[PDB]
């Protein structure tokens, strides 16, 4: 289109294109001492709110403000509905900063009608490791929108940002902009085929029948790997190493100490489920799925779809193939309607075998302030939320 805003950002032109040699910020040498120290302006009517993602009620209002304002599907038939619980897990991650979650209410009502968030991660970009935030949730109110509250919320994260001496970020959109790194299509397992049909999620042909579908999808409930078992604290340094020289062959990826491991794999109900199988000790295997649901707009018999995202799955004693058989089968087992995964790291090979669905769209990957060659989403090896 035109992208009046976007234009005037360090992030790539529409018909920018990179040599692989390249692999560096757009603007350098920047100065934390002249960043802007004055909040951007709002309009009339509206104020900056810091929000306390550990305080209950302001979790809440976030919360429902994602609930009602949140990304939609092409079809605007489901909604994106993330728990609260997940909320709280995915601000609080180590070292984060509660001034990244930026809050923007109308005055006289006081209700929550804007959010955006970020927090810090070490990112590994064509093999240079920077400090990168990690920018997620930005939301404006349905009854606000077009209305360029959008660039206000970006601006003011990306001053509260540098402020830190922070000058890069990551997001992941699925409207196209200037301009993605990667773009990685998404593919849903069906587990739970007659719900599906029924919401309109999946569909037959009159060559599938409803009970052809049923059988079509049918799970063995028995594990390829047998000793697959929740993760628990004493595996942590196990999973940092396994999953830690796994993730060094993408061209895109996080560096996660210790303490990051603990905070995005050990299991939480409804929000992360990590899986490993320990061998003399070691850890040799691992699975872990997110919980996303999306609420199911004006479908009469159900309100929700229950869905698993895949999130990061290592094997060294099967085959991949074997590994995610095995977390489509741990998702049923917990209740989950469907397996969501993008074609990124060894995932695409594997959803044909499995039968998982094309879906409707991708995702597109972006970096702020990065100048480097776009790739295949093969070689992204970073799963955003
Ligand atoms: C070094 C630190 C740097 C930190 C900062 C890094 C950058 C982080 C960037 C954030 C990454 C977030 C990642 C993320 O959370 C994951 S992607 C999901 C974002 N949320 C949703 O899609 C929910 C529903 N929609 C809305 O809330 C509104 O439509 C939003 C708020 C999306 C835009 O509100 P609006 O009422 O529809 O629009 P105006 O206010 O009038 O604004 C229009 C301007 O916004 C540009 N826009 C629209 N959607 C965008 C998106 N998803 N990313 C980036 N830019 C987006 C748009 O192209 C136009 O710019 P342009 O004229 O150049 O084309
Ligand atoms: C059926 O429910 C919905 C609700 C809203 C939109 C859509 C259409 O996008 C997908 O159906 C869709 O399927 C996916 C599978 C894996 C990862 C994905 O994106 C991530 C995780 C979610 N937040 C941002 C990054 C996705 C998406 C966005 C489907
Ligand atoms: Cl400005
Ligand atoms: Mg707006």
């Amino acid at each position: 289109m035109d992208y009046k805003f976007w234009y005037t950002q360090p992030v790539p032109k529409i018909n920018d294109e990179f040599n692989e040699s390249v692999n560096e910020p757009f603007i350098s040498d920047n100065k934390v001492e002249d960043v802007r120290k004055d909040e951007y302006k709002l309009p009339p009517g509206y104020s900056w709110y810091v929000c306390d993602v550990k305080d209950e009620k302001d979790r809440s209002e976030i919360y429902t403000l994602l609930t009602d304002n949140y990304v939609e599907d092409d079809d605007n038939i489901f909604r994106f509905n993330y728990s609260a619980e997940f909320l709280l897990w995915a601000l609080t991650s180590p070292n984060y900063l509660k001034t990244w979650h930026i809050g923007v209410k109308y005055d006289a009502s006081n209700k929550l009608i804007g959010f955006i968030s970020a927090i810090p991660t070490d990112i590994c970009i064509h093999k240079r490791t920077i400090k990168m935030a990690e920018v997620n949730f930005l939301c404006v109110h349905k009854t606000l929108r077009s209305k360029r509250l959008a660039p206000v919320l970006i601006k003011e994260i990306t001053r509260r940002i540098n402020l830190e001496n922070i000058w890069q970020a990551i997001y992941t959109a699925g409207v196209y902009l200037p301009k993605p790194v990667s773009d990685a299509r998404y593919y849903h397992r069906s587990i739970n085929v007659k719900k599906l049909i029924e919401i309109g999620f999946s569909s037959l042909n009159s060559r599938l029948t409803m009970s052809r579908a049923i059988k079509l999808y049918r799970v063995e409930d028995t594990l390829n790997i047998k000793n697959m078992r929740l993760m628990k604290k004493k595996d942590v340094e196990g999973v940092h190493k396994l999953l830690g020289s796994y993730l060094e062959q993408f061209n895109l990826y996080a560096v996660f100490t210790k303490e990051e491991i603990a905070h995005w794999f050990l299991p939480i109900e409804n929000v992360i489920y990590t899986y490993v199988n320990e061998e003399n000790g070691k850890i040799k295997d691992m699975i872990s799925f997110y919980s996303l649901p999306s609420q199911i707009l004006g479908n009469d018999k159900y309100s929700t779809l229950n869905a698993a995202y895949s999130f990061y799955n290592v094997t060294t004693t099967a085959t991949f193939k074997q590994l995610m058989q095995d977390a489509i089968l741990l998702a049923k087992r917990n209740n989950f309607d469907v397996f969501n995964a993008l074609e990124v790291m060894q995932n695409k090979s594997v959803f044909e075998d499995l039968k998982f669905g094309e879906g409707d769209g991708s995702l597109k990957y972006y970096l702020y302030n990065w100048k480097c060659a776009s790739f295949a989403p093969a070689h992204v090896g970073i799963v955003l939320l």
